[PDB]
């Protein structure tokens, strides 16, 4: 029968910082991870900003002959695992390596390392291609490499829904736990989609804020003036244990993960429906497989892309969800600050929303300078809020009407 | 406790046949799908041959314009899909459609898409990129786009394992039911991976047999002359669903899944141990799960990729497993006739295993002429061993010691 699973550990590369609690500190003082991107020549692009992960060093978690071989999205990957794990303080041994799993999953994987080795082939020939390609690019290779350094034997996968990634990841390692296929599990999601393609893609499609002259207000969730997302890289990945295995060891536990949701839009490959249908039935099944009452939520960690449709959707799913209760409750997006991690974007927000109920503190959503028609709830505008959090929900939504929702609350 | 999951549609586009029966009709005959890749300059490669789907139409599933709009192993994923939805006879209406989800993965997705794209880019700037190119090229779109033509609303996911994934898929489709979060789900994987990226990057790996010259008999699992696995191209669908669903509505029921085990090697990046102990523990997972002895075992569809470490390392899983009933059951490698389909192997593979219940056949391992130091089980070689079959089961172990094994058993 069903077993509790709790945050032991967490781990973080965002655009605000190279752990969890420089990240933290960004978000509660309002500050942007958004800049020109140097990495690459944009001038070709109609987009050239972004959230770039800032002075990673992956000789902090890798041999520098290990990562030569692996796509900047799985060293991103590994380091916040690898910080989630020595977070928990959970020791690996022959007793319990077959209990303990990875779900690390990203968007779009190792775009980057795709495109050079396109270049390559297309250039020089087939010979030039790296031997590391594969097993450097694919989306598992975080879950395999992790599994590999740290001799973890449990179940060991990686979902790639879109945006959702990163909480259908934590949400479906819970369920893991719960129903006893292990007792670990570290999961979460890691992203580096910065390369022509991606921002070319992206840009190809015009969902990308073009604000380039003043990159730190592009991301505006709910703001009238907001015009697409902002592309960001980094990783999120959370240490799931089921509560004894947890309280047997005496590990310091950060929250309890009760509820998870999934649902599909069936609506739309990219255009989330205008009244938020799906996110409103992703809330509900996650509110009903946590047996809470909708007014216990005190937080909302939004999606909050900062795209028109996307924003409004979810201001119309929280008040049909949520009713009177909607104008109590607090929601932000701190995509305001970090932009959009894609795949990781869940794993990072599940972070923040931890965090939200371990300091009692609502993230701001900076940049919301004129909220638009309707988007009149508590969005935090401008500055943090110290208030009481027992109960705090992550959604995410997709392309393909990918939708997640997971909630936690206060351990005492 | 934990509800009853039966099998009740199938589809599939592989090297052998645009369907099922086509495809099962060519297993049991012993053809090979394998043949030099045409439509393709393939001078400067060393392997010039693979497993390609010959005639598909998709204007059979969709319009000229949204195909278009999709990479070939998103065509390919929902071929299946419709397929084996159409087989199930299942209707779905607004008193279901919450209950019905899909979850269809991909190893290595878009890589054909990312080539195309890339041509764009290098030639002519990220302005002739397509609109599409994120959303038609990510795998989470079988998944999306099947949920939004049928309207789909219950869990909307997709695994990436590499090869593992067609496994797992179907596993964690099969668990969504047995765990009441749906009654019904479209499972399993799609692949496209012979572009220049696919045959390139496996080729500098040297993991590709290069046997140019007779692309039939390259794909040989247990043989002395092995060179290495085949690359192909295709996918499968399953219809899952909850045993009491199946017989209120009076559905054919193929075959009942019982177990599904998962496993990490936690060895080695790309090869597995010598002694398959992860394939080994993942096979005691499954069997465990399915509350059978390994007695009870009567077919093994291996992984059996014709790699020279893969094929032994199955053998030894097995002797381990099943001790004195190892030489009594069957197990054959379709991937002699199939090639490697990669994250759909698992699906087509589960398929073939429905069809040994339904049929009492063990398909061939062709190709097998000179058995390999200790591979002396029954491999099937050569021809379809006719044979009493109550219990199959069907194993994937992939990049990253991901492994994965479902059981399968005859339902009355
Ligand atoms: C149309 O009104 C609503 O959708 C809000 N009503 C709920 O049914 C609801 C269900 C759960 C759980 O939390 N709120």
């Amino acid at each position: 029968s069903r077993r509790r699973v709790v945050i032991t550990g967490m781990g973080m590369l965002s655009p605000l910082g190279l752990d969890v609690p420089s990240s933290w500190e960004g978000i509660l003082a309002g500050r942007s991870g958004i800049a020109p991107i140097e990495h690459m020549d944009l001038s070709a692009y109609s987009t050239r900003f972004g959230g770039s992960v800032k002075g990673f060093n992956v000789e902090e978690y890798l041999s520098a002959k290990e990562a030569r071989k692996l796509d900047l999205f799985i060293q991103y990957g590994l380091a916040a695992s690898f910080q989630a794990v020595r977070d928990s303080g959970l020791e690996v041994t022959d007793a319990n390596r077959e209990r303990i799993g990875v779900s690390m999953g990203s968007g779009i994987g190792g775009l980057t390392n795709i495109e050079n080795n396109c270049r390559s082939l297309f250039e020089q020939g087939p010979r030039r291609i790296s031997p590391f390609f594969v097993p450097g690019s694919i989306i598992n290779m975080v879950s395999g490499f992790l599994s590999i350094h740290l001799g973890l034997q449990g179940p060991n996968y990686a979902l790639t829904t879109a945006q959702t990634t990163g909480t259908h990841s934590i949400g479906m390692a819970a369920r893991n736990i719960a129903y006893g296929e292990a007792d670990v599990m570290v999961a979460g999601g890691s992203e580096m989609a910065a390369c022509g393609l991606g921002l070319g893609g992206f840009g190809a499609a015009r969902a990308l804020s073009t604000r380039n002259d003043e990159p730190t207000r592009a991301s505006r969730p709910w703001d009238r003036d907001r015009d697409g997302f902002v592309l960001s890289d980094g990783s999120g990945a959370l240490v799931l244990e089921e509560l004894e295995h947890a309280r047997a060891r005496g590990a310091r536990i950060y929250a309890e993960l009760v509820g998870f949701g999934m649902s599909g839009d069936a609506f739309h490959m990219t255009a989330p429906p205008e009244d938020g249908a799906g996110a409103a039935r992703c809330m509900k099944n996650a509110l009903r497989d946590a047996g809470l009452d909708p007014r216990q939520v005190d937080y909302i960690n939004a999606h909050g892309t900062s795209t028109p449709a996307g924003d409004i959707a979810e201001i119309a799913a929280v008040k049909s969800v949520f009713g009177e209760h909607a104008h109590a409750l607090s929601m932000s997006s701190t995509k305001s600050m970090t932009g959009h991690l894609l795949g990781a974007a869940g794993a990072v927000e599940a972070i923040f929303s931890v965090l939200a109920l371990r300091d009692q503190v609502a993230p701001p959503t900076i940049n919301l300078d004129n909220p638009d028609e309707g988007c009149d709830l508590d969005l935090v505008a401008h500055e943090a809020k110290p208030r009481k959090i027992d109960v705090a929900l992550s959604n995410s939504f997709g392309f393909g009407g990918t939708n997640g929702t997971l909630v936690f609350r206060r351990f005492a």
